[PDB]
């Protein structure tokens, strides 16, 4: 007897196009989607080039029309030189990623001065985000709370950090939040199995204690959201690996183990991977849309799962007991027991749709 | 120029059929939701008969269906001879209701064992409601804790039951609340004008600093709704007044004129009239639905407003600025410009919709 859960939402993937193919591409990315339960993606902007202008998201966009397969959202990526300037295109992404901690030379931010000119000059109404780490996240509060205005906060991966957003809800304060699957079913204690190379992923691995406080302050979290952030084993294992898992695959598997443990429920669950992700950031409904999820069937995760072009994962020998066994999109069957069934191109931006504009005063 | 919104969602209305009729009816209350800008309405159970077996919910659906113009979901009402006895219809409505206070007799509980009981046997992954004031706020909240489930708090009113409501959610636990517009645009200033008679309500009408308490604490307001109330001027008027205000046809005009003077955002609204109401009582999305409004047009709230049988408003003479333009509902002009366009029947009980359905697990 299986399961219908609603199209499900995943808030921060990184799908590679343009620039970074051979670690994915919109359509294995989105296969990848799919065959993860997942039916509506926000990718991120840190492409090469990275979204941070006009051109580049029209580029981004026509491309992740011609190759998704689910439906999207695109970010818009802050820089040093482009607040001020997205306006007329704000509307159009799915928000505005601020990368605060390491990233690429075109993200990056060398001053406090420069988020408060983007959260000051970016659209009220708009999304924000921003990946912030531990002190970090009580600075970007703190511009938030200058500019009068909200933010979300990308992968919460420690005590202190999912403490700090606890205590600024306890204040009243507009922030919401996300965790990725690996900071709830991963922790130091696997670095010994990943080794340094894979297990390299910002923010890092937490310990024990980290991962039993975000467990212990689920009420905190918000939304669950992969940060799937495909790179190739070469990569990975190289002189210089970069940070990142993938995990489009793998999330909902390993959520439902969970729930089949009775360590969250079906609605917790659903609250953080479609309702909540649909009202913070303004995502329309899908018609016609809807996950048919097994959740006796007990496996075991394999050194690599079938979609993603990254050909490896970190969850590599876990236990799950949760299967996605199909998926409808839209009225067409997009994925059923290992094979993807809607092509390239099927999915649509979904800020394009009439519902799907955030709605602001005139 | 005009805003358009989603369709909004009130999930606290009685519209007194069957047998209160000369009240309000599923035609008009529906018409006065639509007027509003509401497309779908959560009605109550305590009618005459009260819906609290499967026969009288079987009754009402159908004069829902027959009669109803917006779209609507039902409460069963909890009795104290029916717990145990709704787990075969329990997934065909709203959600279950308990009166923990002042109420007709067939839904008067006479001890706290028979909320647990409640508690205990109603299906655990389906909404409960609680019309819960003052200490009886924290009550319910420890029965719920008993049981280890979430409970949601029918119109707060006071700066007591709102700060109570703060510190369990500070403490992780699984309570969300609504408040009516009444308790936000009306105090114990306003009763020497209405009168005892208009003036009797419950939750009775708060101080300037219990209205203060909800405005500040705006972050732990998950809903607004109505609790339309619709009893006629003789009945309100007469020697046993009986509780309640309609409220419909005011509650977006209220609420956009505080929009206006910066009270709170347009998301704000949104979240508590749109995402909140959906997540929380797990109601479907309506395809092709919208309300159109004008932010502009500044009026002064008349002695009845034109649609609900109820023929008279607390709010009359407060000054407004917004008001609801057109609706559409399911790709069917519903409402314009002071004309309802869809006939009774228009309306469907949404717990029928494939995706109106509760997920639960097998
Ligand atoms: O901030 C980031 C970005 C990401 C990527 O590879 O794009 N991978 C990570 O591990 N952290
Ligand atoms: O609890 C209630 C119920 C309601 C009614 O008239 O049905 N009116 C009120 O004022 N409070
Ligand atoms: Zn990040
Ligand atoms: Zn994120
Ligand atoms: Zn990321
Ligand atoms: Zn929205
Ligand atoms: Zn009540
Ligand atoms: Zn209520
Ligand atoms: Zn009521
Ligand atoms: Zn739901």
């Amino acid at each position: 007897k299986l399961v219908r859960l609603p199209g499900l939402i995943d808030v921060h993937v990184h799908l590679r196009e343009p620039g970074g193919t051979h670690k994915e591409d919109f359509a294995s990315g989105t296969a990848a989607a799919l065959a993860g339960g997942i039916t509506m993606v926000c990718a991120m902007p840190n492409t090469r080039p990275p979204i941070i202008d006009a051109p580049a998201l029209a580029l981004a966009q026509k491309l992740a029309e011609a190759g998704a397969r689910c439906d999207f959202a695109l970010f818009l990526g802050a820089s040093s030189e482009n607040a001020g300037t997205l306006g007329t295109v704000a509307g159009s992404a799915a928000g505005l990623k601020l990368y605060l901690n390491e990233t690429l030379s075109e993200l990056r931010l060398d001053s406090v001065v420069q988020w408060m000119e983007h959260f000051e000059t970016w659209p009220s109404h708009l999304p924000i985000v921003a990946h912030a780490e531990q002190q970090t996240v009580a600075a970007v509060l703190m511009v938030a709370q200058l500019t009068q205005r909200s933010v979300h906060i990308c992968h919460v991966a420690r005590k202190e950090e999912i403490l700090l957003i606890k205590a600024a809800k306890a204040r009243g304060l507009p922030v919401t939040c996300e965790v990725a699957p690996h900071h709830l079913f991963l922790s130091h204690d696997d670095l010994e199995r990943l080794g340094p190379g894979k297990g390299e992923v910002r923010p890092e691995l937490g310990s024990r204690q980290d991962v039993e406080a975000l467990w212990e302050n689920m009420a905190v979290i918000d939304c669950f959201a992969s940060d799937h952030a495909p790179h190739t084993l070469e990569e990975k294992c190289g002189s210089r690996p970069p940070p990142g898992f993938p995990g489009l695959e793998t999330m909902l598997p390993l959520l439902l183990t969970a729930v089949s443990e009775g360590r969250l429920s079906l609605d917790d669950l659903l609250q953080r991977l479609h309702h909540n992700p649909r009202r913070i950031f303004h995502l329309p409904p899908q018609e016609d849309t809807y996950v048919e999820v097994d959740l006796e069937h007990e496996w075991t995760i394999p050194s690599h799962m079938p979609f993603s072009k990254a050909h490896w994962t970190p969850f590599e020998g876990q236990k799950v007991k949760g299967t996605v066994r199909r998926v409808v999109l839209r009225g067409e069957v997009a994925y059923i027991d290992g094979q993807v069934l809607v092509p390239p191109g099927y999915g649509q931006d979904v800020r394009k749709w009439p519902q799907g504009a955030v709605p602001q005063l005139p």
